[PDB]
């Protein structure tokens, strides 16, 4: 019974929450993509300058 | 006479009565059998995580 009681106190101290992680993880990840498209569009500044001369 | 008189005694001492028992094993038989299905129940928690993934 002691055995029991410890592991699950380590398992407490230690443990994640999946439920929160799996939200978490969309959120980067759409937040990644957006993130190489400002990228993306920032890349393409200074561009016009050509039409000038 | 006397030697009757003391294994009625002894016997007084150390026996059981079997009636009782009977009831007795017909409950924990039920309890067991119970409980065998709430382990079978509590095991299936945290299967649906993976959903969630």
């Amino acid at each position: 019974k002691l055995q029991d009681s410890l592991d699950a106190g380590v398992g407490n101290l230690v443990d994640a929450d999946l439920a929160k992680e799996s939200a978490k993880l969309q959120s980067l990840q759409t937040k990644q993509q957006l993130g190489v498209q400002a990228l993306s569009i920032a890349n393409q500044s200074s561009s016009s300058i050509l039409s000038l001369f």
